[PDB]
């Protein structure tokens, strides 16, 4: 698709079998989730945004779709104001920002 | 221009006479940029992220040249950690995300 500017780029993401809101980030290195379950070990990441950092668990090749594009790969599970697709899956999905 | 999401999507923006480097940021709803001066009337405003929320000045009707194209829009001025271009102003120069 060619996704405008003038709200906000949420889409639906699929994880685990279930489906949320996520915003296309272009912004952020990484992908990272509002409070959930995912299965294996997590290593512990800290990232950081405009208001300062936060502690993150990282989850490593995590099947995710993303509007219906399948990726797997890095996700991190902290408290995020919102559910945010980052860079390393947005390159996945072979997304690029035109102009 | 294409811009490919493998790194950091870095542009040089001309704002109030000086040239600065700033992130095109899909996930940010305004422009933000570290301190500096610009002219005319400003309020003030918290704005949020990832690590909480910080205090910034919003400046109006601020005109701006990204990449050779030109926009007028809100810049808000305070401590983030970096510059960013949100989509008050990705909007005015056409910039959209293609996959
Ligand atoms: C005000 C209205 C709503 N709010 C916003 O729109 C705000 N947007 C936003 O905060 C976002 O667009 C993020 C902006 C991009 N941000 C910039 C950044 C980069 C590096 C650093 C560091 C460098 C060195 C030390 S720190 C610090 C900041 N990057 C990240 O945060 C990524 N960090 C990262 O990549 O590591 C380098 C991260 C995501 C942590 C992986 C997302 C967003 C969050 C919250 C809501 C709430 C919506 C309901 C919407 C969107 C602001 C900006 C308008
Ligand atoms: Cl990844
Ligand atoms: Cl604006
Ligand atoms: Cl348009």
């Amino acid at each position: 698709p060619q996704i405008t500017l003038w709200q906000r780029p949420l889409v639906t993401i699929k994880i685990g079998g279930q489906l949320k809101e996520a915003l296309l980030d272009t912004g952020a290195d990484d992908t990272v989730l509002e409070e959930m379950s995912l299965p294996g070990r997590w290593k512990p990441k800290m990232i950081g945004g405009i208001g300062g950092f936060i502690k993150v668990r990282q989850y490593d090749q995590i099947p995710i779709e993303i509007c219906g594009h399948k990726a797997i790969g890095t996700v991190l599970v902290g408290p995020t104001p919102t559910n945010v697709i980052g860079r390393n899956l947005l390159t996945q999905i072979g997304c690029t920002l035109n102009f």
